[PDB]
């Protein structure tokens, strides 16, 4: 009751921590928990005025893109999916002279919800490339707070323990943008939490399911695509697959917006299915991180059965580590432990006291 009594709207919550609460990364995730943030799947947020994680984004235009992607995109009525066309490596300075060439720029407006309108309408026109999974960080080597190549959650137990590193995963990636690039319906690798900050430029919008509400939106994904769920048992996670909020709300599936400024952190939570889409040229920065309340969600998670080299990390040291007394009964395949989504994860206790 108590935990489900928190943001029981589920609704996007966004935070404004001063300096000294955002000093410790661990401890604000567990105090937003502890507010209900994680309900709604995603949280903003906008960290102190006197924060800057990079001096200068000047010195950037040499840097290399190798693998950008053209995104086309297929379908009708709400209902699409996407197909990547890698394109040759490109400098940022090539492709932002694209990015804001007449041909792929921002369409004029004047509220969100025309600009949203405009996405729905084109998205299957005029295919946008977008600079993706590029390996590297914006941050100088000298900010601590919140620095997301090294958060030091959980999560580094993995190449603590295996040496195993896992590209955007437990390293970071950038991700430039143009307008009308999109990022598909999903969860994270493993069910994973990410961070995602958006350096500059136009603003990026998002969608997100609540966790609690996850399933309805697999089942409905099931039935628009019943071929691709055939072929595997969880063709959401080849991120190709958009699905508009009109559909959402024509089938009853609850969701939330939110659109994201440079400087603003997003927070994405266990399960919480999100997409969205770029305004027009920016950079973002992104990966992965965990809390011990993950752990049973990486143990659960419905993995790609259908691709090589799909993302999955070995539960094992986390169960022995944190969950001993399971440990046993969890190799022996009858940890029957069930998910509550609602339930903080444990070091928010502090905040509840
Ligand atoms: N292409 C293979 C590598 N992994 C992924 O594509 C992936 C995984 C998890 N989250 C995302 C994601 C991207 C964005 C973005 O493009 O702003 C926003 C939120 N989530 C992307
Ligand atoms: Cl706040
Ligand atoms: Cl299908
Ligand atoms: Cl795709
Ligand atoms: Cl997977
Ligand atoms: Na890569
Ligand atoms: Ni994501
Ligand atoms: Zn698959």
């Amino acid at each position: 009751s108590e935990s489900e009594t928190l943001n029981p709207s589920a609704r996007i919550m966004t935070f404004y921590p001063t300096m000294e609460e955002f000093r410790n990364f661990s401890r604000y995730i567990a105090y937003i928990e502890s507010q209900g943030a994680h309900r709604a799947g995603l949280a903003k947020v906008v960290p102190p005025k006197e924060w800057k994680p990079r001096a200068s984004y000047d010195d950037i235009d040499d840097l290399v893109i190798p693998a950008p992607i053209q995104q086309l995109v297929t379908g009708q009525s709400g209902l699409f999916t996407q197909y990547n066309i890698q394109k040759k490596a490109m400098t940022v300075r090539e492709f932002r002279k694209i990015a804001n060439s007449d041909k792929y720029c921002t369409p004029r407006y004047s509220e969100f919800e025309e600009l949203e309108r405009k996405y729905w309408k084109n998205l299957t026109f005029n295919p946008p490339i977008y600079g993706a999974d590029v390996n590297g960080t914006l941050y100088e080597k000298h900010v601590d707070e919140w620095n997301i190549g090294r958060l030091r959650t959980i999560l580094d137990l993995v190449e603590k323990e295996s040496g195993i590193t896992i590209e955007g995963v437990n390293t970071p990636y950038l991700y430039f943008g143009m307008w009308k690039t999109s990022f598909a319906w999903h969860t994270e690798d493993m069910d994973l939490y990410s961070i995602n900050y958006l350096h500059f430029g136009e603003p990026k919008s998002w969608y997100s399911v609540p966790p609690e509400h996850g399933k309805r939106l697999e089942r409905l994904a099931k039935g628009f695509f019943p071929g691709s769920a055939q072929s595997c048992e969880a063709f959401l996670r080849h991120k190709m697959t958009l699905i508009s909020p009109l559909m959402l709300k024509k089938y009853g599936i609850p969701f939330d917006k939110v659109t994201q400024e440079a400087g603003e952190f997003m927070i994405t939570f266990p399960y919480g299915y999100h997409a969205g889409f770029n305004h027009g040229f920016n950079c973002a920065e992104s990966t992965n991180f965990a809390t011990r309340r993950w752990i049973e969600y990486g143990k659960q998670a419905v993995l790609c059965s259908c691709r090589k080299d799909m993302v999955k990390i070995s539960m094992d040291v986390f169960v022995r580590k944190f969950q001993p007394e399971r440990y046993k009964l969890w190799k022996a395949g009858k940890d029957n432990t069930v998910i509550d989504h609602t339930l903080p994860t444990p070091e928010a206790a502090e905040f509840l006291k």
